[PDB]
DNA sequence: CAAACATGAAGGGTCC
DNA sequence: GGGACCCTTCATGTTT
């Protein structure tokens, strides 16, 4: 009821945070729209995918300010961001 | 064959 | 709303 907290409409359970109710319904439908761009495994959260990335950013240290996708070279980051505008 | 242990994935908290 | 990191539980694998 309160602005800090959400009733979840599939199972009720009361999640905190304004913005953190969809992170918690992708739980439900096995949603998982982030995906490394290297090994394309996907994640549920960019929470999860940051974390993933730090596997190739030893290898791959360009990395994209928008995506967070990983380069081995800086004129394939700049290529990337072709993408984005 | 089980119990302990390591590691990491998953999910929810919590603070900018 | 988003990013970031924390905290706890639990699943899986390996060691003892
Ligand atoms: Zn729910
Ligand atoms: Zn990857
Ligand atoms: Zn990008």
């Amino acid at each position: 009821l309160g602005s800090a907290f959400q009733k979840c409409p599939i199972c009720e359970k009361v999640i905190q945070g304004a913005g953190k109710l969809p992170r918690h319904i992708r739980t439900h439908t096995g949603e998982k729209p982030y995906e490394c761009n290297i090994c394309k495994v996907r994640f549920t959260r960019q929470d999860k995918l940051k974390v993933h990335m730090r596997k190739h950013t030893g290898e791959k240290p360009y990395l994209c300010q928008q995506c967070g996708a990983a380069f081995a070279h800086n004129y394939d980051l700049k290529n990337h961001m072709r993408v984005h505008t």
